[PDB]
C-alpha cells in the first residue's frame, strides 16, 4: 500500500523514465542507531549513513527533542526582518570551528541552495568590485556540487548530463584528480601535470575572467576520490595569485566525516575563501544548509567598500529556527561524546578492516579517509564491472547491509558511532557477497 | 548578547552591505496562536503569518508531535534508493487536492528548489521529446520566483538585480499584469494588449524555442498584484496552442491563502500543466517544497516514451520523512478544522476592514484576495516609501507586524485569524496611519 502509492505518485530522484509507475523501493520503517528497517521488518546496517548524514546514527532524543520544543515555542521568523537565538547562537558555535576567519555564515536548507548561494555570493562579489567579466567558475570531472541548474552545471558526475543543457561558458572543467588515472607517472608527477593543467587553464580563459574554484576535499559521489597530498594547498597557492575564490565544499566532508570538524585545513592543508556545509550539521535530522564566509573576503564589499549594494539573496527558510536548533543539539551532543574524535580514533581500524578484503580476487583497490570507505571491484571500468557491482550491492542487501553503489564501487560512510565489531560484521557481509557474486562470475 | 551574535555572526538576507556587522533585527522569542513576542517582552500580531506561510499559527502540537515521532522514529532516507511511509502518503494526498491529472510529486525543501526543479523538467522534457532548441522561459516583470541563480533570474522584482548577473538570452519578461498600469484603457482592453503581447513574444521569439511559462496566480512579494480576471484562462488557451508549459507557481497562494487548496482552477481558471508549492505545506514548521505535475505530460516522455532517459536531478533532503509527516499533520489538521473553508469565509471580511481604511487622507488603495492583502500609502515617490516605512515602524511598536513594500503595507495572517483579531489588526493601522500623516501635516 506504501509502495502503491510512490508507484503511482512519487517522481524519485534519478527515476528510469521507462519504468515510471512500475518502481519498486525497498520501505523504510524504523531505525535505532546503525540500523534500520524494512516493511519485512528485518534488520540492515545503514552503511552509508543514510547519505553521509546520521553522524551520531539514529533514535537520539537530544536532536528529536530540541527540534520539538522549538518547534512549539517559535517554528519561524522572516530572516529578512526577524532575528532568532538558535540562528545567531548556531552561526556563532560555527565560527568557531571553521578555518581562518570564516566566521559569518549564511543558512540554507541543504548543500545546493547553499553551493548556489556560495555562487551568487562570487558575482554579487566581483560586481560589486568593479570587476564584470570576472565571473567564471573552475570544477573538476568526477565532482559533484548540487542539483539547482547552475550547481548541476557545477558538477562533473557526467552520467547526471543527459538530457540537461549542462555545458556554459561559465563553467570549465579540469581533469579528475584520481590517483589511478596518473598511468605511468608517479603520484607526484601526476600533482605536477594536474597543478599545471589548472595554471593552463588560468592563462587560456583569462584569470580576470574567473571568480571561483569550487571543489570538495574529496570527491565524495565521484567514488571516494582522493587527490594526491599537496593538492589542495598547491591550487590555494594559485588562487591566492590570481584573486580567485576557494570555495570548498564540505557538504559530505564537514562535521566528523574526515576525523575532523572540517577537512580543509586540518586534513586537507587549505583554509577556503568559502566553505559550504550540509547534511552531518543536523546528523540529517531536518533539513540544514549553509556557506561560512572568510571575513577579508568580506570587508572588500562591505562598509566603507559597499558601493551602496545589498545582498539580495535569500531562502524563506534560511535561518529557520526549527532546523538550527536541531543542529544546535547535534554539535553539542557530538562534543559532549566526542564524536568528533571517536570518528578520528576508528578511521586507521576503518582503513585495515576494509584492506582485509584485498585478498578477494574480485577486489581491485580499497580506499578510505576518516570514516568514509570505498571498495573497488573488477573483473578484470567497464560495463561488465559496473554490473558485477551492482550484483555484489543487491546480495550484501539480502546479508543485512546497505552499501551505496557508485559503479564498480561499494560506497561506505557509516554513522561516526559504528564500534570495532559492527565495521567488522560491515566487513564480514561484505566479504560473504564478494566472494559468492565473483563465483558465479568465474573469478578463482 | 543574542543580537551581538546575529551581528557579529550572521550575513542576512538583503543585508545592506554598508551596515554590515552593524545591522539589529528585533528578536523574537516565542510564538502563539496568531501571536509572537519579542524579547523585550512585546507582544505581536504576525501580520505576514510569517512569510505567507503560518497557516494555522503557533503552537499546534498536533504538527509538532507528528514531526518528533518521524524524527524518533526514521529521520532520514534516501529518497535515491528507500521509500518511506510519510513521503508516499502526503504525495496520495497532494494528488487528490490539485487540479486535473497532478497526480505526481517531486518533494524539495523550499519554493526555489521546487520552480528550479520545474524548469529543469520543462529542459529535460524537451531534450527527451527531441526539440533541444524549445528551452526558454517567459515570466513577467514584478514575479518572484525564488533565489536559486535560475529561478532569480525567472524573478522580475528588479530590485532584487543589481550586483547580480540576472539578464540571460532563454529568459524573456512580459509587462506586469497590474490592474494600475492600464492607463486610459479599460480593464478589459488592457487585459487585450497583455494577451496580445504574449502572443507577438511568441511570433518574435519563435513558439520552437519556448518550453514554459511559469507564472504565480497573484504576484504576492511584487505588491498583491492580481491579473485582470480572465488572464490566466486566456494565456494557458495560448500555451496549449504552441505547447508551452505553464507553470502555476503556488509557493503563497497555496494551501488555503486563496481560500482554497490550490487557487490556480478554483480561482482563477486554469488547469496548469505543473504546480510548484512550499511555504504553508507545513504551515512554517519545517523546510518542504515540491511540484505537481500532470500525468498527461510525464506520459508523453516515459513508458513506451521514455527514450532510455533517467530525470537525474533530486536533493539529499527530497521527500524527507519529518518534513513529510509534519505537512501531513499539517494537512489533516487543516481538514478537521475546516481551515481551507475559514479561510474562504474569512475573505470579505478581511477585504472590508482593510477597505475601512481608504476613510484617511494617507490611504490611496487598499486590495485583497483570500487572506492576503495590502494598503497603498501616499502623502508613488521615494518620500511616499519612507512614509510607508514609518507606518510600519508604528505599527510594529504598536503591537503589528506588517511586511513593508514600497508604498504598501502588506498583510497575510494566519486562516484561523477571528474577526476580533482582523478588527485588533485594522485598529492598530488606522491608529498608526493617523498619527504618522499627523506628523507628516496631512
Ligand atoms: C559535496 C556535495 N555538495 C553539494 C551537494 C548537494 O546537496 P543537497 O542534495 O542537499 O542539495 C551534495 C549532495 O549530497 C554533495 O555531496
Ligand atoms: C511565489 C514564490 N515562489 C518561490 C519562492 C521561493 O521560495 P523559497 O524562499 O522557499 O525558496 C517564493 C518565496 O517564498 C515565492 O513567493
Amino acid at each position: 500500500a506504501v509502495g502503491a502509492a510512490m508507484r503511482d505518485h512519487i517522481l524519485l530522484p534519478a527515476q528510469e523514465m521507462a519504468k515510471l509507475g512500475k518502481s519498486a523501493q525497498p520501505v523504510l520503517t524504523h531505525a535505532e542507531g546503525i540500523y534500520v528497517h524494512t516493511e519485512d521488518g528485518r534488520r540492515l546496517i545503514d552503511g552509508p549513513a543514510g547519505m553521509w548524514c546520521a553522524q551520531v546514527g539514529y533514535g537520539r532524543r537530544e536532536i528529536v527533542d530540541a527540534m520539538a520544543h522549538q518547534a512549539m515555542v517559535l517554528p519561524y521568523a522572516s530572516p529578512w526582518y526577524m532575528a532568532t537565538s538558535p540562528a545567531a547562537r548556531l552561526a556563532e558555535k560555527i565560527a568557531t570551528l571553521t578555518p581562518g576567519d570564516l566566521n559569518r555564515i549564511f543558512f540554507t536548507t541543504g548543500g545546493s541552495t547553499a553551493v548556489d548561494s556560495a555562487l551568487r555570493f562570487s558575482e554579487f562579489y566581483n560586481n560589486v568590485l568593479g570587476r564584470p567579466q570576472k565571473k567564471r567558475i573552475i570544477v573538476r570531472y568526477d565532482g559533484y556540487h548540487g542539483s539547482t541548474a547552475l550547481t548541476a552545471a557545477c558538477t562533473g558526475r557526467t552520467g547526471n548530463w543527459p538530457n540537461f543543457d549542462i555545458a556554459q561558458d561559465r563553467i570549465s572543467f579540469l581533469s579528475s584528480p584520481n590517483p589511478r588515472h596518473a598511468g605511468n607517472r608517479s603520484q607526484e608527477a601526476f600533482l605536477d601535470d594536474l597543478v599545471q593543467e589548472f595554471e593552463d587553464r588560468i592563462e587560456s580563459l583569462g584569470p580576470d575572467t574567473i571568480a571561483a574554484f569550487l571543489a570538495e576535499p574529496i570527491l565524495a559521489s565521484g567514488g571516494v576520490i582522493i587527490p594526491p597530498a599537496g593538492y589542495h594547498a598547491r591550487f590555494k597557492a594559485i588562487c591566492e595569485k590570481h584573486d580567485i575564490l576557494y570555495i570548498s565544499d564540505e557538504v559530505v566532508t564537514g562535521f566528523g566525516r574526515c576525523g575532523e570538524w572540517f577537512a580543509s585545513e586540518k586534513v586537507f592543508g587549505v583554509v577556503p575563501d568559502i566553505i559550504t556545509f550540509a547534511k552531518g550539521v543536523t546528523s540529517g535530522y531536518v533539513p540544514l544548509g549553509g556557506l561560512a564566509i572568510s571575513e577579508a573576503v568580506l570587508a572588500r564589499i562591505s562598509g566603507e567598500n559597499a558601493k551602496g549594494s545589498w545582498f539580495t539573496n535569500g531562502y524563506t527558510y534560511s535561518n529557520q529556527p526549527v532546523a538550527c536548533a536541531a543542529a544546535l543539539a547535534n554539535i553539542e551532543l557530538m562534543e559532549r561524546e566526542g564524536i568528533v574524535d571517536q570518528a578520528r580514533e576508528m578511521a586507521d581500524y576503518f582503513a585495515a578492516a576494509l584492506a582485509s578484503l584485498r585478498d578477494l580476487p574480485g577486489v581491485a583497490e580499497t580506499r578510505s579517509v576518516g570514516l568514509v570507505g570505498c571498495v573497488q571491484c573488477l573483473l578484470d571500468g567497464t560495463a561488465e564491472d559496473k554490473a558485477f557491482t551492482l550484483k555484489i550491492d543487491e546480495r550484501c542487501f539480502e546479508l543485512g547491509l546497505i552499501v551505496r553503489p557508485l559503479g564498480d564501487l561499494c560506497v561506505i560512510s557509516p554513522p561516526l558511532i559504528i564500534s570495532r565489531a559492527q565495521i567488522d560484521e560491515m566487513v564480514a557481509i561484505m566479504r560473504q557477497a564478494i566472494t559468492e557474486v565473483s563465483a558465479a562470475h568465474g573469478l578463482t
